[PDB]
Order: structure tokens, then C-alpha cells, then sequence
């Protein structure tokens, strides 16, 4: 039955928009294969195509904004488009129609309507490129009966390994095609549709913009060759249009131009499958997969007062379309430091130095290829996988088909390597590498990140004790295919827990230094003067100046999260030998996390550093590593220190803004100092582990029972009406929100853990 269900699944999550790093194409899950990308702009000129033309995914002032209004990845979706500068609102939608042996078919309509303020005579360049790579594929345009391109639709006929035969077609589609009665025309047609296919070594198949550019480079120079001057030139839009030439080749440029709206079909057919996908297939499915996510998101998404309103409804979901929209497929090779530099076990004073001097030894090697199928996030900045980030994308998406989160749970840990290390950023491909500077590709094998993976592993924990639809949660009804998938996962988890102690251990037995447990203390390796980048919370303000001697609060409780989860995954598998073994770390860390963490002084947890004269010192600074052994669900319901952090998360002077906790406390004296980015705005993430811990005390007998209700009350409301009042005002998620004005700041389309908003609104937890 597992292996059945795996396989059900292999098919269904196949195909999809897996590219969230362009506007719009498509790609299965296969590293090297079919895929599509769309391209469009206005041309008004002879020199303004190549600004406006758009593919890869930016935020600035020419773009309104963009995002899915609906999407899921077993049946697809409709993403929206909204474009200033090129005067259009764009429509994609997706739809996959599942059926034959090869992952089965799938289709797109794309519309383009020009906005009020567009020139009603706009032309507009429409291009769908398609490339292959793999040694024994082949794909054919097949030509047209007319001499200069094509009247009607498009074929492209292929077959490979992986997909079998299949034909694509790009549609003839709706809308006013200009005519141009310039001389030229007797050579290259009057307008119309048209394609060229091409060549190029596969490696560089994925560099769209730039074959494209080449091509119509190669045509303006035919022009000037042919003696087609400024004398009496052919209009721009005639000048930027391919001569047609359709062929086998591993690239095929498919080109329309429009004046006015537009609109037309790709139609994926399957050999294997049925008859061939049509138009009016496209359209009853479309119809089809937005009542049903009608259906899901009522009964999964099932907002609570104050936020029952069908404004708060329209709001959920377009946060989490966009989250669950983002996930993306990659394939290549990751540039990695194995070196194994003995400067990089920072065991001096000073170590940052050194750690420097190793980095500047470049023995970074790409190695691989590796796979990843994940969620990302934000589509314009951040396009790819992010570990602890991913944990909290998991969660909504959980909710939704715990099934696809498994899956892509289990895409992360088979990256593990030998020794339990995922690396933080996962940056596979030249595609991949394009759009992040060489100085931040390079992975270390020391830099670990919190394991938030482990929290999707807990809810799924306590599910399995309490068509596509069946596939969405066929890891829960079947009781025997979840336990199936923890045995298997088991042993990667248990290497990553061992990897932590082995690589990010603190030094408790060589300095004068007292607690109950001789084994339990950790510190983050990675830390220069500044920063802090393993823990996720890069500026947040640390011991200075950074020492061997350090113990992180954070890092002891990301290390309380994944016993906890080690004890409850071993005793569903018998493992008794193992739940033992946890069983004394946990309680060595709930003690050592007193005696190590816990200031009187302050009423808080702490880091720790050594002295200038060698003895123990703990360094507060309020905020959110404070409350770590809080939002890690670590402290026991009548804990007094429990008690006094609710005085500090409640308090208005400290961390409570009108618009949720800050990252710090606005008496620390590094509030809103550097960069500040950890250092006072609010962010959804840490709130949302607030939220649920508050929750889960407010619903438990206990002396703070009241206490955590008023705060989980109130918080809920102010993360949700912050972010819902900027989603209103400016269409889009943030990373963070300022804590004095409310508004977003830093980087949009952050879908991205803000979207935990759908699961703080529908609450219940
Ligand atoms: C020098 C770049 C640092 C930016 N890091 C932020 C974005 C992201 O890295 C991806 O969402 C998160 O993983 C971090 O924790 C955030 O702080």
C-alpha cells in the first residue's frame, strides 16, 4: 500500500508552474526535461522592447503586482498579473488533467487586457519558449502551410524517456494581429504568428531571455544588410518579429504580436492519455478546480471572529495561494566548501578572523546534482529553499495536503548528507545561481540553521494519532503508510540530532562553570562581530565580543524541540533503546536551560558568554531569544518563570506594540540600532510561535490560564489586522512590520512564513 501511494502520488504532483522564478512556465519533476516560459511587452519604439519585456520576477514601480488568486498543485490554479508599465493585466491559468503513464496532461490560458490608460492601439510581443534537455529527445515544430508563419495554432510533436511522446500546441488564440504594408513584407510576411527552432548546448537552454535577444539581434542585422533603412523604416513591431523558421531542435521560440487585448491556449497532450487536451477541456477543468479549492478552503481554512468577513476570506486566500503557489522544482549542482578548515571549529578568541582567512582559501568545489522540491520565500527575491523557512511554510500547507508537505519534507532530507548536515540555502543550478552574487553561494558544512522542519514532523505526529482529495491525506488515513514514512525518516532525523551535538556544542566542562548535566550547552558556529546568520536572527544583538565560551538559549531549545519529536517518533516505532536516550537529554536539558539560561536578575533566559576573568556571565538583552524556551513549547504550564515571561511578552515598554511583539525590547540598548533587522520590527514568524503557545496555555487548567487567553486574544487580532491592513494598502505580504507605524517594510511578496496568517486566523490549534 505504501509503495502504491507513493506512486499515486509520483503521478499527481508530477507537472505544475514549478518556476516560481518567473512570471509564468512550467516544468515536471525531473531534472532534465521539458520546459516553458512566457515572456511579453510592449513595443512602441525601436529601442524599448528590450526594457519592457518581462520574464524573470521583480518588484518595483513599473509592476502593480502579481500573485495566484487560486492554486493547487494536484490540479493547478489562475495567478494574476498587473502590470504598469506595460499597460496590462495578464491572466494565467493552469489547469492538469490527469491521465496515461506519463504524469499525464495539462494546459494554460493566458489573457492579456490593456489597462484604461494604455494606448487602445498598443502592440504588444507575446513569446512562449520551450526548451529539452536530456541526449535521446527529440521536438518538432511542425511547419505551416503558409509561407511566412502560421494562420492557425502551433504543433510541436516530441517524445523522451521520462514523458514518452506528447505534442504541445500554442493555440492561433483571440485578439487583432497588426498588419504592417511596408516593403518588407513581401520577405517576411505581413504579420503573423511565427517560430524558430534552434540548437544550443543543453547547459544553457534555461537562459531564455538572452537566446531570445540573439535571435532578434540576428534579424535587425538581416535588416540592415538588406539595405532596410531609416530612409523609410518598417514599423517596430515588424522590426522586433522572428523570420519564421520552424524545425527540430532542443529550443523552439514560438512569437505573436497584438495590437489591443489578447488571449491563448498551451495545450499539453500526453500520447499515452486519452484523446488530446482541447480549449473547452481547459475551460470545464478550470471552472472544476476553483469549486473545489472553494470547497478545501472553507472546511480547512475556516476563519474565526473577528475574522468571519468575506473581506478577511478574500484576504486568507490570497495569502496562502501564494504560499502554496511558490513551490518550486530545482535540479543542479551547489557550490560547497568541504574543506573542512580547522579554523571553521572557531575554538580561539578572535576566531572570526581566521574563519575569514580559511573563506578566502576558495577550495569551494560545485558538487551534486541535487533535486528539491519546496516552497520559497518570495518569488522576486528569494526564489528557492530556505531550511528553517521552510518549516513554517509547511505548516498552513499541512493543513491543506499533508501528503504534499511530506513530501517535501522528505525532498529536504534526502540532500542530507553522511554526516546529518543540510545546508541553510539551497542554490541549485546556473538557473539558481544567476541571481545571487558568487560571495553568498557558497555552503559551509558547519552553519547549521534551526530545525522548524521538526514542527510540520509534530503536527503530523499527533494527526496520525487522532481522488485527489483521497491522495491529500492518504498519510493519515492509512495508518500503516505514515508509520511507513516515519520508519524511513526516522534515521535521518536521529543523524541531523546527532550532527547538532557534534557540530554546534557549547564548552561547559573547561571553564568554571556549574549546572546539572555536563553535556548539555550549545553555540551557533558562523558568528562574526555583526551577525549571527545560522540562528536565523541575523542582527539580533549577542554576546560581544563573540567567544568559544558563548551558549546560545536559542540553539539549546531548537535542540528541546527535536528530542521531544525523536521521543514521540521512537516510540511509535519501538525504538525503547532511543526513547531512553532522549529521555535523559530532555530532562538534562530542561535543567541545564535553568542553570545555564535563566537570569533572577531579569526575569528572563539569556545567551551566556566568559568573562575577561574567565567566569560565566549572562548577557540580556530583551526580546525575542528571551522567550525562547517559551515559544519552543519546553516550559511546564505553572512554571513561575513561565509567569514572568508573560509579564515581558505582555509588557507595553518592553516588547507589546500595538502591532505585535517586537524582535526586541525598546529599552535594550540596541534597539533600532545597525541594520535593524532583528533588532525591534515585528515578525510573523516568532509571533505566530507566540500565538499558539499563549493558545495552547489559555486552554489547560493552570495559574496563567487567564492570562494567556487576554494575550492570545489581542495578539491574534494584532498580527492579523497588521498584516491584513498592508495586504489592503499595497496588495502585499512583508517580511516584517514596523512596530511604531505598522506599516510592512523590507521585502514584498513575502509568501513566505507572513502567510502563517491563514492558520492564526482559522485557529483552533
Ligand atoms: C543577507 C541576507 C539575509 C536575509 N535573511 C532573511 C530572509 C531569509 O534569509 C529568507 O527568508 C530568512 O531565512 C532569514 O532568517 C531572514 O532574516
Amino acid at each position: 500500500l505504501h509503495s502504491e501511494i507513493g506512486r499515486l502520488n509520483n503521478q499527481s504532483l508530477l507537472w505544475g508552474p514549478y518556476r516560481p522564478n518567473i512570471y509564468f512556465g512550467t516544468r515536471p519533476r525531473i531534472g532534465k526535461s521539458l520546459m516553458t516560459g512566457l515572456m511579453w511587452g510592449k513595443i512602441e519604439s525601436y529601442t524599448d522592447f528590450q526594457h519592457t519585456v518581462r520574464y524573470t520576477c521583480e518588484q518595483n514601480e513599473g509592476m502593480k503586482g502579481y500573485g495566484w488568486d487560486e492554486y493547487d498543485p494536484r490540479r493547478g490554479g489562475i495567478q494574476s498579473i498587473h502590470d504598469i508599465q506595460n499597460g496590462l493585466d495578464i491572466t494565467t491559468s493552469f489547469v492538469k488533467i490527469p491521465g496515461g503513464a506519463h504524469g499525464g496532461s495539462w494546459a494554460a490560458r493566458i489573457k492579456g487586457t490593456l489597462n484604461d490608460d494604455a494606448p487602445k492601439d498598443q502592440k504588444t510581443i507575446v513569446v512562449f519558449y520551450v526548451s529539452q534537455e536530456g541526449e535521446n529527445s527529440e521536438l518538432e515544430a511542425v511547419p505551416s502551410e503558409n509561407e511566412f508563419g502560421y494562420e492557425g495554432d502551433v504543433i510541436l510533436k516530441g517524445r523522451s524517456e521520462a514523458l514518452g511522446n506528447y505534442k504541445l500546441v500554442v493555440t492561433k488564440g483571440k485578439g487583432v494581429i497588426p498588419q504592417s504594408d511596408h516593403d518588407l513584407s513581401r520577405l517576411r510576411g505581413p504579420g503573423q504568428t511565427v517560430v524558430q527552432s534552434l540548437t544550443y548546448p543543453d547547459e544553457v537552454l534555461w537562459q531564455a531571455k538572452p537566446i531570445l535577444f540573439q535571435q532578434l539581434k540576428a534579424g535587425i542585422d538581416w535588416l540592415v544588410e538588406n539595405k532596410y533603412d531609416v530612409a523609410d523604416p518598417p514599423p517596430p513591431w515588424q522590426v522586433y518579429l522572428l523570420a519564421n523558421k520552424p524545425g527540430s531542435g532542443n529550443v523552439h521560440i514560438v512569437q505573436k504580436v497584438f495590437e489591443g487585448d489578447f488571449e491563448f491556449d498551451i495545450l499539453f497532450s500526453s500520447e499515452s492519455a486519452g484523446k488530446e487536451v482541447t480549449s473547452k477541456d481547459l475551460e470545464r477543468e478550470v471552472k472544476q478546480a476553483t469549486e473545489v479549492f472553494g470547497e478545501r478552503f472553507a472546511r480547512v481554512f475556516d476563519l474565526k471572529a473577528p475574522f468571519q468577513g468575506d473581506n478577511y476570506k478574500k484576504f486568507g486566500k490570497s495569502m496562502f495561494s501564494n504560499l502554496i503557489g511558490g513551490i518550486g522544482y530545482f535540479y543542479g549542482h551547489s557550490l560547497v566548501d568541504r574543506s573542512y578548515a580547522p579554523e571553521y571549529d572557531e575554538e580561539n578568541e578572535g576566531f572570526w578572523e581566521d574563519a575569514a582567512e580559511a573563506r578566502a582559501r576558495h577550495q569551494e568545489a560545485l558538487e551534486g546534482p541535487y533535486e528539491l522540491f519546496t516552497s520559497i520565500p518570495s518569488r522576486p527575491f528569494f526564489p528557492r529553499g530556505f531550511l528553517w523557512d521552510e518549516g513554517f511554510h509547511l505548516l498552513p500547507i499541512a493543513d491543506w495536503d499533508i501528503d504534499l508537505a511530506l513530501e517535501i519534507i522528505k525532498s529536504w532530507y534526502n540532500l542530507m548528507d553522511e554526516d546529518g548536515w543540510i545546508a541553510r540555502e539551497q542554490i541549485l543550478g546556473a538557473e539558481a545561481r544567476s541571481k545571487v552574487p558568487k560571495e553568498f553561494q557558497t555552503q559551509y558544512p558547519h552553519y547549521a540553521n534551526p530545525p522548524t522542519l521538526f514542527l510540520v514532523l509534530d503536527n503530523f505526529v499527533e494527526r496520525l494519532r487522532k481522488l485527489d482529495e483521497t491522495l491529500s491525506t492518504a498519510s493519515v488515513d492509512n495508518p500503516e503508510v505514515g508509520l511507513e514514512y516515519l520508519r524511513r525518516l526516522y534515521p535521518l532525523l536521529r543523524r541531523q540530532f546527532d550532527w547538532f551535538r557534534k557540530t554546534q556544542a557549547g564548552d561547559i566542562k573547561s571553564y568554571d562553570r556549574e549546572a546539572y548535566s555536563t553535556k548539555e550547552a550549545y553555540r551557533w558556529r558562523g558568528r562574526t562581530v555583526s551577525h549571527c546568520l545560522t540562528s536565523g536572527l541575523d542582527d539580533y544583538p549577542r554576546p560581544q565580543p563573540p567567544h568559544p565560551g558563548e551558549l546560545h538559549v536559542d540553539l539549546m531549545s531548537w535542540v528541546g524541540v527535536m528530542v521531544k519529536s525523536l521521543i514521540s517518533i521512537g516510540s511509535l516505532l519501538g525504538a525503547t533503546e532511543d526513547v531512553e536516550f532522549y529521555t535523559k537529554v530532555l530532562d538534562a536539558i530542561e535543567h541545564n536551560l535553568d542553570d545555564l539560561h535563566w537570569s533572577e536578575k531579569e526575569g528572563c533566559y539569556c545567551d551566556a558568554t566568559i568573562d575577561e576573568f574567565e567566569e560565566h556571565k549572562l548577557v540580556c538583552h530583551k526580546g525575542y531569544i528571551s522567550l525562547f524556551p517559551f515559544l519552543t513549547g519546553l516550559l511546564k504550564p505553572d512554571s513561575p518563570k513561565l509567569g514572568k515571561l508573560l509579564a515581558l511578552i505582555g509588557d507595553e515598554s518592553e516588547l507589546w506594540s500595538p502591532y505585535g511583539l517586537r524582535s526586541l525590547s525598546k529599552k535594550d540598548e540596541f534597539y533600532g540600532t545597525a541594520e535593524n533587522y532583528w533588532r525591534s520590527p515585528v515578525w510573523i514568524n516568532i509571533n505566530y510561535l507566540a500565538i499558539v503557545q499563549l493558545y495552547n496555555i489559555a486552554t489547560q487548567d493552570g495559574p496563567y490560564k487567564e492570562t494567556a487567553r487576554d494575550l492570545y486574544t489581542r495578539l491574534r487580532k494584532n498580527i492579523v489586522e497588521t498584516v491584513y491592513r498592508n495586504w489592503e494598502e499595497t496588495g502585499f505580504a512583508w517580511e516584517q512590520y514596523n512596530p511604531e507605524t505598522g506599516k510592512g517594510q523590507r521585502t514584498q511578496h513575502f509568501t513566505g512564513w507572513t502567510s502563517l496568517v491563514v492558520k492564526i486566523m482559522s485557529g483552533h490549534h
